[PDB]
C-alpha cells in the first residue's frame, strides 16, 4: 500500500508504506534462514528512511501523545537492491522531497553520515546489521557553501 516508484541509477526503487511484520505471517518471528556465506549483490535489502529527529527535541511522540490506534511511526520503508549506494539514495530523496541545490543531504546510519560510495551491503557489513527489521537510515539537510 502507498508505494511509489522512483529511478536511481543502476536500479529503480519503490518506496512507501511497506507491509509490516504485524500483518505478515507470524512464522517469520522464528529462526528464518540466514547465511553469512551469501555475498551476492543480486539481493534485495529491506530498509527505512526518516528525517533525522532534530525537530523532535529529543522527545518521543508516542510517549507525550500516546495514540489509541498506536499510529506513531515516522518512516518510509524500502525494498531495495543491496548494490545501491548512498549517492543513489540522496538523489532519490533530492527528487522525492524536491530538495534544491541550495541544500546538502546527509544520509546517516545513526548520528554518523556515510560516504556516498557506500553500498547498502557495505552499511549492513559495517554496522553489523543482523537482518532484524529493516536497515534504519536517516537523513538531514544543511545549507551548502
Amino acid at each position: 500500500p502507498q508505494i511509489l516508484t522512483h529511478v536511481i541509477e543502476g536500479f529503480v526503487i519503490q518506496e512507501g508504506a511497506e507491509p509490516f511484520p504485524v500483518g505478515r505471517s507470524s512464522l517469520l518471528v522464528g529462526n528464518l534462514k540466514g547465511d553469512k556465506r551469501i555475498i551476492t549483490d543480486d539481493e534485495i535489502i529491506s530498509l527505512s528512511i526518516e528525517f533525522f529527529d532534530q525537530n523532535r527535541l529529543d522527545r518521543k511522540v508516542n510517549k507525550d501523545k500516546e495514540k489509541s490506534k498506536e499510529e506513531v511511526n515516522d518512516k518510509r520503508y524500502l525494498r531495495c537492491p543491496a548494490a545501491m549506494t548512498v549517492m543513489h539514495l540522496r538523489k532519490f530523496l533530492r527528487s522525492k522531497m524536491d530538495i534544491p541545490n541550495t541544500f546538502q543531504i546527509d544520509v546517516m546510519y545513526e548520528e554518523e553520515p556515510l560516504k556516498d560510495y557506500y553500498t547498502l551491503m557495505d552499511i549492513a557489513y559495517i554496522y553489523t546489521w543482523r537482518r532484524n527489521g529493516p536497515l534504519p537510515l536517516k537523513y538531514r539537510v544543511r545549507p551548502t557553501c
